[PDB]
């Protein structure tokens, strides 16, 4: 077909899918199975980027991951979708009855997708705290785990399933292809081929675009509509999310007391934006993508220039003390808690693809070093044995990624994952020469 549509998924596979299989990286804390490191005690925090052995190159061709709060998922070069992290909700949706099983990242057999004997293969991962989701090339979405709320387990779907354990068809709920997905703390956002948003899951903060009510909470609980249309490209942070329209508009909505969604210069406790509003940004700036936490948003133009908004209490926006702007937030006590605009970073590289955790950030310059800030205490930037916040993006140095060409990137609670290529001796000396004189 019809003239309605306006995506395609083609349209989002360099942002989601390496051409060439990774080196992929693990660090952070991995108290929950987060790092995919294995059972060890020493391999539950750890502080510099460190090379997954279980994940070789070579061997298990990782092309793509998904991050979410407590788990991962990673898809290799014949489309199959590898799992760690918490299984106490089915999100890794694979048997695993630290747990060696859950700390040690391990393929979801393949029969538990049946859309993969036909042919097809997985375009997009997504990971929220307690789910997952995998995105089809032919349109179809397998889901598993369940959604939380502020109070315990909301459920899976509707008033059928609480806890899905593997990988489960989601009832087409589209005349149109979904063509991306976007996943939250405890909700989960698509994008179908005609730009309407559907939103599913926990709606307490108002990230599904409507108010439900206590009793309908579970009778509702599948991917609705909610009158936004047009939409090119969707993004989320834990309880607010983002919609960019096809005439370059970019509107958020949900959670909002730090001023996480950009949209006000007035910060109050318990603020949520209820109605998609608009970000003002200035008219030169044309959205390459959007990561977001907790309470934090970070917006990245194609131009390579990186916008932040919302929480300043653990550096999260990553604009340092003497130059924060004048429509910074401070509370009662003269404390600066919030930049509730979307403000340029300043004094940083060009950046190519930018991810954020609940309280960290790492972004990836243009030359393929990546650049960490934010919560430190869970040693999620990577930047070694110091437990203080980090307050601007800084270069992560180590021996195991220094000669790496850095192509993916993405963040969970407490933890970090990347996937890179190791740069030829040539290369990889060339930029460390130019990293040098400066």
């Amino acid at each position: 077909h019809m003239s309605h549509i306006i995506n395609a998924q083609e349209d989002y596979k360099h942002m989601y899918l390496s051409v060439q299989p990774l080196d992929i990286f693990c660090w952070g804390t991995g108290s929950m199975c987060e790092l995919g490191l294995g059972p060890l005690a020493k391999n539950k925090e750890v502080k510099r980027p460190r090379l997954n052995p279980f994940l070789p190159r070579d061997e298990a061709k990782i092309i793509s991951f998904a991050v979410g709060g407590m788990h991962t998922l990673a898809l290799d070069e014949e489309s199959n979708v590898w799992s760690w992290g918490c299984n106490d909700v089915g999100a890794l949706g694979r048997d695993t009855s630290l747990n060696e099983l859950e700390s040690t990242p391990a393929k979801i057999p393949r029969e538990s997708f049946p859309p993969l004997a036909e042919g097809h293969k997985v375009v997009q991962l997504a990971a929220t705290d307690n789910m997952s989701c995998a995105l089809f090339s032919n349109g179809e979405v397998y889901a598993w785990g369940t959604f939380r709320c502020n109070e315990g387990i909301l459920g899976f779907y509707q008033d059928k399933i609480k806890i899905q354990k593997t990988p489960w068809k989601v009832p087409t709920f589209s005349k149109y292809n979904i063509v991306q997905l976007a996943p939250g703390k405890d909700h989960i956002l698509f994008l179908d081929e005609e730009g309407m948003v559907f939103a599913w899951g926990n709606g307490q903060q108002n990230q599904l675009g409507r108010k439900v009510m206590e009793r309908f909470r579970l009778k509702t609980l599948d991917p609705r509509p909610f009158g936004l249309r047009h939409v090119k490209y969707i993004a989320s942070g834990e309880n607010h999310c983002f919609a960019l329209t096809k005439d370059n508009k970019l509107v958020s909505w949900g959670l909002n007391q730090f001023g996480q969604c950009g949209v006000s210069e007035d910060v109050e406790d318990g603020a949520l934006v209820t109605k998609p509003k608009r970000l003002a940004l200035p008219d030169n700036v044309v959205i390459r993508s959007i990561a977001a936490g907790e309470h934090h948003s970070l917006i990245l133009s194609q131009d390579g220039d990186l916008y932040s908004c919302g929480r300043l209490d653990m550096f999260e926006v990553g604009i340092p003390k003497d130059n924060l702007p004048e429509y910074t937030y401070k509370d009662v006590h003269g404390k600066a808690r919030a930049v509730p605009l979307p403000t340029k970073l300043n004094n940083v590289p060009k950046f190519k693809s930018v991810a954020a955790g609940s309280h960290h950030s790492v972004a990836v310059a243009q030359n393929g070093i990546a650049y960490s800030w934010g919560f430190g205490e869970t040693y999620a930037v990577g930047l070694g044995p110091f437990e203080d916040d980090t307050e601007v993006p800084t270069r992560i140095k180590n021996t195991a990624t220094q000669d790496h060409n850095i192509i993916l990137v993405g963040c969970g609670g407490q933890f970090s994952v990347s996937g890179g290529v190791k740069l030829s001796d040539e290369d990889a000396e060339k930029r460390a020469d130019e990293m040098d004189d400066l």
